[PDB]
């Protein structure tokens, strides 16, 4: 029970069971908000930014995982949806333009292509700040690479990337004093969290 490459409608079942996950914790996203302003929000914006993607790819699946990119990196990016929404449609640009031209991925490029979407939001964000969905998202990409180094298994990767993303969260307090006062972790790194968690559930050939 081993993956060992990723094509298009393997991409697309991990963007649907992402998209479905993180629609089920929408309202605990949103309630979890504190940063930059608590305006309860976080959740139904990345639920709306991933079902624009998601609905793109319904509508357009392909066997090569590339095309397959294209298209969900164009619904995020007509419906990104305020400060989480559009970090999350820039992650996940860095990441299909990575594949672009790829009929499917095998482990180390699935870790490539996260750290290309980590570099992407970070220099789309004119002024990044950690203890965010930028520092969860950082430090899962610096997991999946040294994972995907020894691991053929993108089951096994996804699940490091999986408990070190949420280690990372947990830390979200010790960065950034709002948190920590309030006593939450990061919405927008939750909000991620629960489309990563979604991405391993369709590598199971499992549904959310
Ligand atoms: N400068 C920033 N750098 C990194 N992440 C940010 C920044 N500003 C906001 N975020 C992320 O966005 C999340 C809030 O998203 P959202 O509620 O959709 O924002 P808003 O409602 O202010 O548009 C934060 O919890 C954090 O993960
Ligand atoms: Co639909
Ligand atoms: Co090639
Ligand atoms: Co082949
Ligand atoms: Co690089
Ligand atoms: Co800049
Ligand atoms: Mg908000
Ligand atoms: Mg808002």
């Amino acid at each position: 029970h081993m993956i060992s490459k990723i094509n298009g409608k393997l991409f697309a079942d991990m963007i649907i069971q992402g998209a479905q996950n993180l629609s089920n914790n929408a309202d605990l996203v949103d309630s979890l908000n504190v940063y930059p302003v608590p305006d309860g929000d976080t959740g139904t914006n990345m639920n709306l930014t991933m079902t624009s993607g998601r609905e793109e790819v319904e509508n357009n699946l392909s066997k090569n995982i590339g095309e397959l990119g294209k298209t969900f990196s164009k619904g995020l990016l007509m419906g990104a949806r305020g400060n989480s929404g559009v970090i999350l449609s820039q992650l996940f640009r860095g990441f299909c333009k990575n594949i672009e031209s790829e009929s499917e991925i095998n482990s180390k490029l699935l870790a490539e292509s996260f750290q290309a979407g980590v570099e992407t939001a970070y220099k789309a964000v004119m002024k990044p700040v950690e203890g965010t969905i930028l520092t969860v998202a950082k430090d899962a990409a610096q997991a999946a690479i040294e994972k995907a180094n020894n691991t053929e298994d993108c089951i096994e990767l996804m699940e490091y990337i999986i408990v070190k993303a949420n280690e990372s969260l947990e830390n979200t307090p010790n960065l950034l004093a709002v948190l920590k006062e309030v006593g939450v972790v990061d919405s927008g790194g939750k909000g991620l969290l629960c489309v990563y968690e979604g991405f391993l559930k369709a590598l199971k050939g499992e549904k959310v």
